[PDB]
């Protein structure tokens, strides 16, 4: 039966088409990694877009998952593949496969920022800072317990946050900064108006993965899968392809 | 019930302490250690350590060796070392998120004229291998990659780490040690300090915490590393085992 693929519009993960229908309205490194995926394991699919348009958070009093976190443990979806960020209290609720991309959260300033670190955000007041509202990143500042980041999230929780991505780049560009994941900060860094730049390294390590509902029969395929594209190269290929051999600037 | 852990003596990972007069777990000190008492600590169980026997990390009379097979025939209930996550033993037992990055990297005397591993494919003054039973000799065997291919034709290979190392140490820079990113980087700060890393990593790849396919295990010791990496414990340890005892 058609797998149902739950994912997220976010570039180049997945991107835009009136004119078309299926899958085939849609293109990027998620697509062809479902393609892939669907490939080497064997079973038709879906792409269907996030209904809320989030990635994935717990409403602490309603206790209820949104984005596709939500969409997995309400099996609205039988599999998420999207730059989905592997954080414990996600795999508490469902599966991940090993990761298919490193990341870490970076800082995003429009150029001319005077800003060289996590630190320097942390000891000033004139440019404001934020996330997406529902994401693993959010939940970084609010779990950490590093004096820099209690303080930028003492911060923020009173001030600066963003619904999508977009919302935030769109934020930076007609200013703020913006605390985003290396991946898409590096894509956008080396995007028209190419009016922005990544600063400081990253402040954390960590990895995307496929996600299946807990306990679903495909979590073994699909971990097996990725390893495959892994080993064969074919992920490095396909970040070469939508990062690299598209930069504008 | 006690659980079993099957795991390599491997420094700075699992290694004997200055032991004859202890008994039990406390036996041993080093990264897996502490990474296995975290890990039965968040996980609440109660665990016996035992160095897998052929001490093997782990290939395939179609049989499983070392402690790939100690978790396929039923011999421990998991594997705390640095033990790779590969496609080909994905295939046979489950491995946790992992919990330590690595790569395949050079290990020459300090003086050796190389470079990077094409160098290595293009010579043959200076001899070079891998561990026996092992990841890094299945990638060279496996890898399509034009100079990898060649250097697999080439190849040497040693039954465990140290004795790559002491090959290296002795072989006046005639022999190269293909080892992993993390080992070498090791060594690199270990006395007599006569080794050096040589070119970027050759891959990406991680250690990972395994268990018999479909154990009830391996969802917990999942949550279990994903707490700790997010907790900042690993980092925490690889600093502790690593650099803070750097004698370079
Ligand atoms: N990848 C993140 C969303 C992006 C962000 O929070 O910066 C997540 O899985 O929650
Ligand atoms: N970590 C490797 C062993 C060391 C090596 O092959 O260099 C493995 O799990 O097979
Ligand atoms: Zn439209
Ligand atoms: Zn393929
Ligand atoms: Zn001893
Ligand atoms: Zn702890």
């Amino acid at each position: 039966k058609t797998v149902v693929v739950t994912t997220i519009l976010e570039s180049p993960y997945v991107m835009m088409h009136e004119m078309l229908e299926g899958n085939e309205r849609y293109e990027g490194y998620c697509v062809d990694l479902a393609a892939e995926i669907a490939k080497h394991c064997g079973f038709k699919y879906k792409l269907t877009i996030v209904g809320d348009g989030k990635y994935g958070a717990r409403d602490a009093d309603t206790k209820i998952w949104n984005g596709m976190v939500g969409e997995l443990v309400y099996g609205k979806a039988d599999i998420a593949i999207a730059p989905l960020t592997i954080t414990l209290v996600r795999e508490e609720v469902i599966d991940f496969s090993k990761p298919f991309m490193s990341l870490g959260i970076s800082i995003m300033i429009k150029k001319g920022t005077p800003i060289e670190s996590a630190e320097d955000l942390s000891k000033q007041t004139e440019i404001a800072y934020g996330t997406l509202d529902s994401g693993s990143t959010k939940e970084f500042f609010r779990r950490s317990k590093i004096a820099v980041f209690d303080k930028m999230w003492t911060y923020m929780r009173s001030a600066v946050f963003v619904r999508t991505t977009a919302e935030g780049v769109a934020r930076v560009r007609k200013s703020y900064a913006y605390l985003l994941e290396s991946t898409m900060n590096e894509y956008i860094e080396q995007r028209k108006p190419c009016d922005t730049m990544k600063v400081g390294g990253n402040l954390d390590s960590k990895g995307y993965g496929i996600a299946t509902p807990m306990g679903s029969s495909l979590g073994k395929p699909v971990n097996l899968a990725v390893l495959k594209l892994s080993e064969q190269g074919v992920l490095d290929k396909l970040k070469n392809k939508w990062w690299y051999d598209k930069g504008e600037c």
